[PDB]
């Protein structure tokens, strides 16, 4: 029941198969054991969970000469991201983006007829349940291999008190403990919300063994609703979204959100804003064959057969907490200082344990300055003004103020954006790049080409925000959120070198206006 | 014959027509006349030619105070970026990108089977030649009703002196002349080179009156002869380049040009280094039938009805530096100064015509400093260290320098890269992101997922150079370039918040190495 894979060297491939095996392992399969005993060593901290908190904590731990040990109940290393969130998120993103070219021109050129032809979603999460392990692999490679960390996989971790824990058995002594076991699905208080057919992004990949029906419901105005609700429609089924207050709040300008947000009703996305759940129907064999649900205009119901619940996530902080008695915050996040650590001495909380916003970035770098702080390099972080982006057919990117936003805030301000307000209005052949060429050029589609704007400071001449809605933006706007944060002005935006044409059209266009002392929007 | 437009405020559609039917007006069109009568103020500069260069100084000339007049022989402004250059070239790599898409995945999901599926060039080139008005009517619009520029368009210039220009039948005095009418096609001096079939990025969108055979001869390594060349492959065609020295020697980095050739052979193309062409076969019928070239293993012939040459653009001087006396360079390009100066007094050239690098960033740029400079802001332009990129089927972006590039100066490197150095080589889930997520999960198309690389300084920790193959990166290359030309180190890049799946995987990849004093490449 438990494998000694320190002297074992298994090549990426090699580890997604034996992964693969033991996540089908009848019996459980075996512990994965990966610690140095001979290294005298005592460990600075031991890692409960090693998702993308625990990961990087621990990489950029042993990169700073200190020892750790990852104790994690999955058989692969790097969390959800790889196994049920991000990788599969994109990969359904990546499909909605190319149905919706297809249905767009369905039978010109080399497109096929589209018309009443709906795409399997099985068959998409089949293709990746069947590919999750080439990740998989790569991380417990990587890990091992190139970033020499210490751990023990395939075993729930006990912890004892804040300086002992089990894993495998044994018993492991640490200075501190760095809590990252994330955080799992919302529940829905609601009669049928366990008949079959209703699913999440964690039992969506682990539990679909039939083929959906025409209409989707899909609960919450989340990223992950929207993201998941764009791809069930790409595939042709009706998809009603059901969201509480108002749906991509996140969006905060409003030109940009509302562009987004016609988009995709275009696409035939039927959006309730203010409603709530009251039941999911079951038929007479456990299976969803409805959802009823309040809204402003009173109660509706929805015949369907899948029900895809888009709620926020909710730290895993129950256990913890009551063993080693952590304070704990008003939806269950474990409180932490400015150094990450929590209410008890020598126990940090990293990751989506410690609340919003629940990202990547935010993950993976509260992780490393956890690991920072517990090799003596006292360190603070507190998230705040990065970037932010979510799918629906297109990628949708912004960072800073909104426009309406900047203005409230007592700023002067011009914009410069595109397509331009004039009578013709979204309908002109801008904006444009590449995956919005044929948009660009179609008959009838060129409002579909996308939209983008910068707020700028009519004064300090400072840009204040970015938004973007299209393709190939998402990795400009890492990069450009950090010029920003420096200090850019039009000026300097125009001075850049442009690479022609552009998804992001800021450095040309800046240039257009930056000769004038007096600013005036474009 | 002229119509005086001036008074008249047409919308980006009414233009876009308006355009359209005076480019296909038999009689040549009218000549379109909009320049203020009323104003009594001097020209401070006349630009001959209203292209990316003479568009955009005089837009910065205009917005420092100062008056222009652009002249240009087309009906519309933009040059040939719109009509035959940069617009489209970007439709025709769109193309090609999602045709080896659906051809790697012919029949499953919902792509259609592409086997023994032959696309038509001929549809393509009609629909850029149906849409390309719409660019070009925001041209004229922004450029007279948001820019407020004025301008002649479909009139030759007739330059009398420095200081003297004819137009619409009109004498006009200006304090300066800024030259900007670009570069034209280079000419290949064989036998049979006028033949029907033979074309050129130029005629290709103007002549293309019926649908190539099945093979296809591409004449040029350049930029445009690839990027039509991997077109013209995806399409279903045999395609052959016949290049005289090697292959994208742009791209630098030999992992990087490994890989983006070896993808391109991968989809069938047959790329011949070494080669001259001797002659180009007529029919009886005057239409091309082989071609002849000597290659290092010998001569060899290609039967094919359908040639395109990606030679070199040659700068448009010989009519000017005869009428103005102006001093040439080697290959015809009109030389300058660090400000843009020609031999002759008040007289400035821009854009390809001053020659290399022919790109959209510096030609607007030389344009906007010219305007300065004629303004009395004495200002220097010398174009170096910019990023640059080119299309295969897929995105290829580049900065700084290549890894034996850099060690090779003396710089002592370590790298971080994906995928990374093992026995699996290429055959990996990574790298991965947007539009390279099916790539990724694919069965046996694991290695089309990308490659990315950046170099950096063991000492300084300073990011040396940046290259990527995929989709989504180059936008953020320009914004990157910047960082890197402020001095990035690895640390910095580290602590930056990323934007996961990211097409650039540059920020965590680094954080997980940042951590110790002495780097180590992953
Ligand atoms: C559908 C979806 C899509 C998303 N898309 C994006 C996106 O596009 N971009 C982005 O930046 N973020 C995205 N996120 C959010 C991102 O996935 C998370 O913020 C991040 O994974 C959290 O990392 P973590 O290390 O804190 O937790 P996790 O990665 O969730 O890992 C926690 C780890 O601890 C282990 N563990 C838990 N309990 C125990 C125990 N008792 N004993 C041992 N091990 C235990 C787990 O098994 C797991 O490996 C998405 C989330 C979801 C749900
Ligand atoms: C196939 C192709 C693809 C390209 N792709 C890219 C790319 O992806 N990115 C990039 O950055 N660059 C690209 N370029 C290069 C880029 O298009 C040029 O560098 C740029 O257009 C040059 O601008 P310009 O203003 O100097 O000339 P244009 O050549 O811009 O215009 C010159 C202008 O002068 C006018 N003119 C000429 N003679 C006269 C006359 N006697 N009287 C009046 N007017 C006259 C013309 O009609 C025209 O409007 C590409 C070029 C080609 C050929
Ligand atoms: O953040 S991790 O690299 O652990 C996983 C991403 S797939
Ligand atoms: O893209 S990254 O290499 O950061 C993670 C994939 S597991
Ligand atoms: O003239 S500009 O360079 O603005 C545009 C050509 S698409
Ligand atoms: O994208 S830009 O507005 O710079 C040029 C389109 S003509």
């Amino acid at each position: 029941k438990v494998w000694n894979a320190r002297n074992d060297h298994l090549t990426i491939n090699q580890w997604a198969t034996r992964i693969d095996e033991i996540l089908e392992a009848p019996d459980g399969g075996e512990v994965i054991y990966n610690v140095d005993e001979n290294d005298p060593r005592e460990y600075d901290a031991i890692f409960i969970g090693g998702g993308a908190a625990g990961r990087f904590g621990s990489a950029y731990l042993r990169a700073m000469g200190g020892r750790q040990l990852i104790v994690d109940r999955w058989p692969f290393l790097g969390g959800s991201c790889p196994h049920n969130a991000c990788v599969p998120h994109h990969l359904f993103s990546d499909c909605a983006a190319e149905l919706m070219l297809a249905r767009t021109f369905s039978g010109q050129y080399w497109f096929p007829d589209m018309t009443e032809k709906v795409v399997g979603i099985k068959e998409v999460v089949d293709l990746f349940r069947a590919g999750r392990n080439g990740p998989h692999g790569i991380m417990n490679f990587q890990s091992k291999e190139q970033l020499n960390l210490e751990y023990i996989l395939n075993c729930p971790a006990k912890v004892i008190d804040n300086h002992t824990v089990e894993a495998a058995g044994k018993v492991f002594k640490a200075k501190n403990l760095i809590l990252a076991v994330g955080a799992g699905p919302g529940t829905l208080d609601v009669p049928g919300v366990n008949a079959k057919g209703v699913f999440d992004h964690a039992t969506l990949v682990e539990e679909l063994d039939y083929e959906p029906g025409s209409t989707v419901v899909v609960v919450g105005g989340s990223k992950t609703a929207v993201e998941y609700g764009c791809f069930f429609n790409a595939t042709g089924r009706r998809t009603v979204m059901l969201v509480r207050t108002e749906p991509l709040k996140l969006i905060k300008d409003n030109e940009t959100r509302a562009y987004v947000l016609d988009r995709m009703k275009e696409q035939g996305m039927e959006i309730i804003s203010g409603s709530n759940v009251t039941r999911i129907e079951e038929d007479a064999n456990g299976r969803v064959q409805a959802v009823v649900a309040m809204t402003p205009n009173g109660e509706m119901r929805i015949e369907t057969d899948f029900v895809f619940l888009g709620l926020g996530e909710q730290p895993r902080s129950a256990e913890l907490a009551k063993i080693l008695g952590l304070d704990l915050g008003p939806k269950g996040e474990v409180l932490v200082n400015e150094y990450l650590q929590t209410s008890v001495p020598n126990v940090y909380a990293v990751g989506d344990l410690i609340g919003g916003p629940m990202e990547m970035f935010k993950a993976r770098k509260s992780g490393c300055y956890a690991a920072r702080n517990v090799m003596g390099e006292k360190i603070s972080y507190t998230p705040k003004n990065y970037p932010d982006f979510l799918h629906t057919h297109y990628e949708v990117s912004f960072l800073g103020m909104g426009e309406e936003e900047a203005r409230a805030a007592g700023h002067e301000i011009v914009t410069i954006k595109m397509p331009p307000d004039t009578e013709n209005g979204l309908n002109v052949a801008l904006p444009a790049s590449d995956r919005t060429m044929l948009y660009a050029f179609g008959k009838g589609t060129a409002h579909m080409s996308g939209f983008q704007k910068i707020v700028i400071d009519a004064k300090t001449r400072k840009v204040l925000g970015a938004h973007h809605v299209g393709y190939g933006a998402k990795d400009a706007f890492q990069y450009l959120n950090v010029l920003i944060k420096q200090g850019l002005t039009v000026d300097e935006l125009g001075d850049m070198d442009e690479l022609f044409l552009n998804p992001t059209h800021f450095i040309q266009l800046s240039r257009l206006r930056a000769g004038s002392k007096n600013l005036v929007s474009l």
